[PDB]
């Protein structure tokens, strides 16, 4: 036996906090979690304990350390089939990555509606509050490859596969309510522009280059989603703390045939939270896997990601009641005008077993709808319907991609389609065509109806000529960008200015920067001038006098568009760095950890080396990581307990730890002599808002720190950070 | 649009003679026929009765007759996801056909040994007479595409996948005991030479063209398997009536580590039987699916194909004791020198459910061996081991082809291979590498040993320099062709002469024909002269003086090489045509069918139209087919009962039916006034061996006919057929 | 016309230092840099200036901004073949990345011997100092995907395709003189152990995880190459400032048939230089394309990577 | 895409147009054409927007569909005129 005698190789099969145990496949970590979809994958799960090592043909291998050769220093022989099978499989491990959203992280879960929605839709999964629907959700960035970094500035995808009793429904959304372009025909142009440039394939995971900003400068329809991407929305803290949106108007269809327009929303029940740019960028270096890691670790800890599904609903007769076109996917519907109606809750509660088999191979497509839903003429959605079926033929090797286990419906599926590469189902039907008499015409068509009926499209009226023409109603580009900007807090506006300014500084051709500053001056002058100043660009008198675009249906702001205007903080599943010394004060540590535990906040004990230290009272403190090994980037707040401070007081890494966290607006707490660190971050003796300090870590020391963590970051600190060399 | 109320759309799920019922998928025709492998496929078998028609995503379809369009005469809309899924699946149905043996027909069955072979092999499937091993067997031609004809002149493949408790073993053999070439490196040259020529892709299913005969004339090593292809072995009556051979010397390894050389044989329990060329060629047009159909219908009838597995065993110390090299696959081991030892019986007792899923996707490969078996240095076999794994990467879409259901072992398989296109198995193992501690090194290597051990190669001594060189011992080409020639009956000899004559007459370049005839002069002068005469070629004096090659180890002949010299006929499963008239003498039909039924010989009732005729006693006789629609090519013998003979006496098709059957040497029986047809085939009053005749069909009449059928064809008639214009 | 009046969209076709001009495709940047291989690729190069936008079938497109729909707010029509061809080609852009060394950056160049080596090898490309052999060289990391970061700690690949008059010779080497393992049968074990772990596909571009060190601790043959990787060898400053090695003993064979054992080396004429760990790791965040960019810009500047 | 291995089937020699073809499509399996365009998107300024759209006209013009009137509901229905 190679495993250690004390069994320390095997992670505990129970919820444990991040860093406590090695991570493990989901069915080994959490064997007791189940749902209908996880149960149905059992037929393809493969174990390993107590089994012999074999070829794929089931032949036992005796020596898996050597090739067959003529003498032990001789040539390898062609008859070594065990070598060539093993090397052949290795040689062909890779499949094409997704064209877009190639980088993504996924988990199993379940959804349940709060009440029956049968008055507005006949969709079975929404018909009964007792009906529980397994899901599989993959979150992703858009631009970078499958081996790119998580905390880039980019749009995020938020795709949910609902395994309903009436078919697969895939809700394939993003973490913003709009898209960059209006018509699908342009999608390869936009994507080529944001992707790495074709001569040298640079830059990865970044829109900060010439071709992206060239396209944007020439296509003002893009500016609304660009605003979102340049805001802190483009750098979420966690997949658990971002919004999701369905992007398009779809329809709900009830049993009476009535169509209602719908846009889909996901509300994060952990609240909304994003990083800051310097932190996000550096984190792509310190842990390019941070969001994938955070997701997996949250689920293993029992901090299950939870989201509320919501609908914005618009009666058909209200189609033209707004200043913008409901079909224009560059336009959002302000929640001030049409509120989000809560629909149900989704909980993600199990990681996969094998990332390639379940995550890399999952195929999501927004044309996968079920009776009770339908499309609209959104011309971006229209073109999507073509793409998501098409792309699977190369990505997943052919048209039987629904037979890959993760993609399989749990609902019955029977039809007359046959063959194709990788065909798994063995059809016993004497007929492969209908109508047929030789199998009495089974499987048979089903009329539409209130429940369990066939799909029939809503009989929308179509009238006009065959044209390649943009609707005039889509020809307005600035008013939504403006509403967005006006809805942001002053610190959020500052970060938008800095996003544009940083990205445009990386554009090599100056005229492209100038062209984009011209577009900004059509949205808001203050924005445009602030960006211009950072670029050394002076606005013309003409630019200074551009009339701002009109408000959107009387609105001059909508606070729902801000990450932070309206507090929705939740500290459960957040993490604190605790900076240890060789003689910690145990009573500080006891009080710190007791209060953190009570709110479901994790801790990591950091020091200048691995191993343990011992507190004043003899308690042995295990070390999780070194200061360098687990940088402040990775945590939400830092606490320094009292004790032998002299031990770490001249440690570059320890000092820098507090400077980095300080710069990135994180709460800091210093107890007793740890207050000696106030000098490294230039804190006055009377103290400042956002730095907790006291003789000891309690009475109200932890409550103060926890209040600051509920507000996420210390925005008031922003004027003080420019001074700090960090 | 439904089934007839009488239920006549659905075949009885009981054994039924050919033509009595429509054929059906095996699980529906014979639902109680089971074996371990058939059962294991239940996870993927898909029914149809009582199920709703759906998309592949499980969405019920309301209207499977129409595309979604804007008005009922309008353009089709891109949002029709039901249309596009259905058409996309259809657009991608085809996968690449096999490079060779693309045309093939397959069935399920089982094997068991007669006695334990543990003294010579530790192979588990040969260890116990009561351990049953499921098999799946595919029979094939070689040259033609998957849609080419069955009864071509070609070698046949005979591939058997044994699903053993210690892994899959594929015995991938042919119907002749040698191959055309010596070294795998030449395989693409030979195959390209026999295949359709590259400019115009002609001819299909035929070696009768310049490139094949060019290669043969230049590579005399091919002459032995050419002799076999030109003989009637090239045109089998049925896959049930040909021999199988494993082509190479392999090794058996027992528990004590002793190696014995072995060559594999399959003996058809239905006996050895072939067509004649004119019949074979015409049958490729009248029924290009004759051997596929006959195989399927034999199994539906309960005439299960049975074969006996046999081994030629040579001790290791006898490697060099013959006057040919045991490792030369152009050389056979005469059964006079080394007898076939009977080993066990294989029965094919169920057809597949879906030909594409089970037949087209099956992957056989002779490197798939199991402990107890091993290879040799045969240079043809050596290279085959590279090819059968490599080719599946394109044909079957990647390295997970063992997960396609027909290919899966029934034995456990566990290893550290991961990913690849359309990966089914979801591995839970924390480890994907070994050695590992994190899963205590499972799955683990297993030492070799007497049973359930790891594979280890037999420790054969290798001594030589790295060379591309043919063994001098392989450089003899004429003795085995001569042995084969001399072992044939005189009518078999004539048919060989005729096959070379017919083929070479289609070679356009006359010098190629001349060069082949020169090769024939090195084998046997009588053969060479007989071919030359048909090509209008005259042997030179030198050619006339070529010394015949030596006998093979003293043998002048070996009768086991002939199809017919030793009687081994079995009539069960054969078929007779019964030519009706509009008032059949029911007393004749009664005695005919009674006698046929007693020997398991089937009948097809033929007439000049379809529908029914009524016999003299009121019996209503349904007609299987017209004289033209089921020609005498498709049957073994023809019987004409008495009755209203005037009805058919001047029918051109009925007369021709007898002329064609006569020409092709088939038994014919004529009762009562049907003796009037003796005039069409010029039989004298006295009668003729091979024509049964009497006042009525009785005991004696049927015994005589059945005796003729047990001898397959009436070879003594050959002198009489030159003259018949048919 | 969308280009600026002053023509500042287009980089000068002359050597320029890093950051002075936008970077460009090699045949536009350096039109007059030629070798037999570069010239032979002319049959497939495709330009763009002054040509009409078409489908792949040669049909001129009038409107590349819209789908064909029934009315300007209507549904998209199945008969829009222009849209479908464009979206199809997009949908199928990607091909599988390399199993290992998926991350890599390449350039064209040439090789010339210093003297005839006919006494030791009959290889034609080594037969005369006048023999100029075109090359295409790809440098790579090993572990990370095609979109992973350049300045990780890893072994680097250094692969050279020599287009000789007697066939392609590929010298497929790395930046250390050995490998981790002894027998090819174990390559999928070692590579699975260093790659992202199978349950969750973490970590990218890093050996710093349990399975790699588990395998290393159980397979001491690995320890030599592990030493190189843990050294600053694992974090080169530039593909220009690292050594290359053939990894194996090969043979040279001369005209008499005499065999000589050989191991191959590439010596960087810009000298040996590596980053320090903190700087490398932070650089994966600040510029994950740093080595790819550095190589492209050195060649644009005339700082041609040279190796002996 | 399965039969001919991908979206570059127009570059298989028999399939190639003899007319010029230029566009912003890139990559795919078996890619033969080596595109020198600085741009792989339009509109672009970096290559002066080439290759460029072409208005329809009497000769050598861009493709534009005939502006046929469409009128009706979204239906899966066979026209009665076909019965
Ligand atoms: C609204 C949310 C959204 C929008 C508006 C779009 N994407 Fe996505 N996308 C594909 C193509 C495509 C097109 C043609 C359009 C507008 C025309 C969009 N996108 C905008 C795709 C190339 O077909 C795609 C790549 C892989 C795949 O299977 O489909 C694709 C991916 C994708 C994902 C990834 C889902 C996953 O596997 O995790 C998500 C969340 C979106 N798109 C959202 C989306
Ligand atoms: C010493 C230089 C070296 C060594 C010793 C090895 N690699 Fe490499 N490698 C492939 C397989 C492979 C095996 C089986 C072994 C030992 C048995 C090595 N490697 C060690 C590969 C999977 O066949 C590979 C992946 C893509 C491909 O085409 O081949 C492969 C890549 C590779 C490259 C990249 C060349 C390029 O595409 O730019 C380099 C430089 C090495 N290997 C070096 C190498
Ligand atoms: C080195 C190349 C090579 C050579 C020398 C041989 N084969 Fe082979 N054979 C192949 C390479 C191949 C193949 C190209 O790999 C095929 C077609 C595709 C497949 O899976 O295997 C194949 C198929 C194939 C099949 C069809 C199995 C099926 O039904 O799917 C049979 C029966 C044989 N072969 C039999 C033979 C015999 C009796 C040989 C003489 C001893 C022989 N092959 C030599
Ligand atoms: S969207
Ligand atoms: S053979
Ligand atoms: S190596």
């Amino acid at each position: 036996s190679l495993a250690p005698e004390d069994g320390s190789h095997r992670p505990a099969a129970e919820p444990t906090p991040p860093g406590a145990q090695p991570t493990a496949p989901g069915s080994l970590k959490a064997p007791d979690t189940r749902n209908e979809k996880l149960n149905s994958l059992e037929d393809v799960r493969k174990g390993s304990e107590n089994y012999a090592l074999t070829t794929n043909q089931g032949v036992r291998i005796a020596d898996d350390q050597n090739s067959l050769r003529a003498g032990s220093r001789g040539p390898t022989l062609l008859e070594d089939f065990i070598l060539r099978e093993k090397i052949t499989h290795f040689d062909h491990e890779r499949i094409p990555e997704r064209i877009v959203h190639a980088r993504g992280s996924a988990a199993h879960g379940y959804f349940q509606p709060y009440k029956s929605l049968s008055d507005i839709t006949k969709a079975d999964f929404l018909s009964d509050p007792n009906k529980i629907t397994p899901v599989f959700v993959r979150f992703s960035t858009v631009q970078g490859g499958a081996g790119s970094a998580d905390t880039v500035r980019d749009i995020r995808g938020f795709a949910t596969k609902f395994y309903t009793e009436e078919g697969i429904f895939d809700l394939v959304g993003n973490n913003t309510p709009i898209f960059f372009i209006q018509d699908a025909h342009k999608f390869p142009d936009f994507v080529h522009a944001v992707k790495p440039e074709p001569h040298w394939a640079i830059p990865q995971g970044q829109s900060a280059h010439d071709t992206f900003w060239d396209y944007v400068s020439l296509q003002p329809e893009t500016l609304h989603n660009v605003m979102w991407a340049m805001s802190d929305r483009g750098i979420p803290r966690s997949y658990r703390t971002m919004e999701g949106f369905g992007c398009h108007t779809f329809r709900l269809i009830n049993a009476e045939g009535k169509a209602t327009f719908v846009r889909f929303h996901w509300k994060p029940l952990a609240g909304k939270a994003s990083l800051v740019w310097d932190e996000a960028q550096k984190l792509t270096g310190r842990d390019p896997d941070f969001h994938r890691r955070e997701l997996w670790e949250a689920i293993e800890a029992g901090d299950f990601p939870e989201y509320e599904l919501g609908f914005q609903l618009i009666p058909e007769e209200d189609e033209f009641k707004f200043d913008f076109d409901l079909l224009d996917p560059t336009k959002l519907i302000p929640e001030e005008l049409v509120p989000v109606q809560r629909v149900g809750k989704m909980v993600l509660n199990r990681n996969p077993d094998n990332f390639f088999a379940e995550n890399e191979q999952a195929a999501f497509h927004p044309g996968h709808i079920v009776p009770g839903l339908d499309f609209t003429n959104d011309p971006l959605l229209q073109g999507r319907l073509f793409s998501y079926t098409d792309t699977q033929i190369s990505r997943l090797g052919g048209p039987n991609f629904h037979e890959i286990p993760i993609n399989r419906p749990t609902a019955p599926y029977h039809n007359f389609q046959r063959d194709g590469m990788h065909r798994m189902g063995i059809d016993t039907n004497p007929a492969n065509y209908e109508p047929n008499s030789i199998n009495d015409n089974w499987p048979r068509e089903t009329p539409p109806g209130p429940k369990r009926g066939g799909f029939e499209s809503y009989q929308e009226r179509v009238e006009g000529n065959k044209v390649r023409e943009r609707s005039p109603s889509f020809g307005e580009y600035y008013s939504h960008p403006r509403l967005f900007w006006l809805s942001q807090t002053p610190f959020e506006q500052r970060h938008i200015v800095d996003g544009f300014s940083f990205e445009l500084s990386k554009v090599v051709r100056p005229y492209i920067r100038e062209r984009v500053v011209d577009q900004l001056a059509h949205i808001d002058l203050t924005l445009a001038q602030a960006v211009a100043k950072n670029l050394g660009i002076e606005l013309t008198d003409d630019q200074l006098n551009i009339t701002p675009p009109p408000d959107v249906n009387g609105l001059k702001k909508d606070p729902s568009l801000s990450l932070y205007a309206i507090p929705d903080g939740d500290v459960k599943g957040r993490v604190v760095a605790i900076l240890l010394n060789d003689e910690v004060r145990s009573a500080d540590l006891l009080a710190i950890l007791k209060a953190l535990k009570a709110k479901g906040v994790h801790a990591k004990l950091l020091y200048s080396r691995m191993g343990e230290v011992t507190a004043d009272d003899g308690t042995v403190l295990p070390i999780a990581a070194t200061f360098a090994g687990a940088p402040s980037l990775t945590v939400d707040a830092v606490i320094v307990p009292a004790g032998n401070i002299a031990d770490i007081a001249d440690n570059g890494d320890a000092n820098y730890y507090l400077m980095e966290a300080y710069k990135h607006l994180k709460p800091i707490a210093l107890a007793g002599d740890a207050r000696k660190f106030k000098a490294t971050i230039k804190i006055a003796d009377q103290g400042e808002e956002g730095i907790v300090e006291a003789d000891s870590a309690d009475g109200s020391f932890m409550d103060e720190l926890l209040t600051l963590m509920a507000a996420h970051r210390v925005w008031s600190r922003i004027p003080k950070i420019d001074k700090i060399p960090a």
